[PDB]
């Protein structure tokens, strides 16, 4: 049985407010709002966290029983749809230990890993990959590039016990190597860490409208492919007949 950690599809209408925490670190952080967005795969399916302000900083948080990766994979999944045609934003989640006050989570609060596309301006284009080592964030060495359009993205991070990563855009690996050579931190314990407890969501956007859904924290890869499938593989095809129908009836 794979062990679901945390899944978040947005199924159940307002009822997710129950799940996550509003930071109330500053005053002025943006408000995320539920939304499927202008053109979606289905009205319902495609409900996810849209952020609904320009030029503001965002932090939500869900939390969950708190657990260890030490001694297996670690795979955490979601999707990403920049429906504004974004010019600068994060689409990244974090992870946190247990110990986080989620009413006063901000940029600086400390995380465990951090993951996914940041968008700002043509010169950043880039899916982050930081792992916190020993008091240090160490992002990746590599350059991995993110999506840029409307459309729905599935992001995908895999770390495995042998200290062995791998990261997927739609499904499909874009990279892959060992956390020894792409980051610069032989320690066999990189890949591991004492809890996980919550998953956050902290970022600056100016135009705002990106949609993110589908969360998932698994402990399998093959769980985590599948269920990508049954997701953004099933939104991927009816959002882009719709999009491709909006513009024909302009
Ligand atoms: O990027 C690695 C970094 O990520 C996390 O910290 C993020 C940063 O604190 C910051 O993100 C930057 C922000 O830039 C802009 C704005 O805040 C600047 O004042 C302005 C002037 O130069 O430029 C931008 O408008 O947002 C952009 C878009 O996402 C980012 O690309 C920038 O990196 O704010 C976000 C949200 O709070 C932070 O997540 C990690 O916490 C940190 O450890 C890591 O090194
Ligand atoms: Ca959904």
């Amino acid at each position: 049985d794979p062990a679901i950690y945390f899944k978040e599809q947005f199924l159940d209408g307002d009822a997710w407010t129950n799940r996550w925490v509003e930071s109330k670190h500053k005053s002025d952080f943006g408000k995320f709002v539920l939304s499927s967005g202008k053109f979606y795969g289905d009205l319902e399916k495609d409900k996810g966290l849209q952020t609904s302000q320009d030029a503001r900083f965002y932090a939500l948080s869900a939390k969950f029983e708190p657990f260890s990766n030490k001694g297996q994979t670690l795979v955490v999944q979601f999707t990403v749809k920049h429906e504004q045609n974004i010019d600068c934003g994060g689409g990244y989640v974090k992870l946190f230990p247990s110990g986080l006050d989620q009413k006063d989570m901000h940029g600086d609060s400390e995380y465990n890993i951090m993951f996914g596309p940041d968008i700002c301006g043509p010169g950043t284009k880039k899916v982050h990959v930081i792992f916190n080592y020993k008091g240090k964030n160490v992002l990746i060495n590599k350059d991995i590039r993110s999506k840029d359009d409307e459309f729905t993205h599935l992001y995908t991070l895999i770390v495995r016990p042998d200290n062995t990563y791998e990261v997927k855009i739609d499904n499909s690996q874009v990279e892959s190597g060992s956390l020894e050579d792409d980051w610069d931190f032989p320690d066999a314990n990189i890949y591991a860490y004492d809890s996980f407890a919550v998953l956050g969501l902290d970022l600056w956007q100016v135009k705002s409208g990106t949609i993110f859904d589908n969360f998932l924290i698994t402990n399998d890869e093959a769980y985590a492919e599948e269920f990508g499938n049954e997701t953004w593989g099933v939104t991927k095809a009816a959002e882009k007949q719709m999009k491709d129908k909006q513009d024909e009836e302009q």
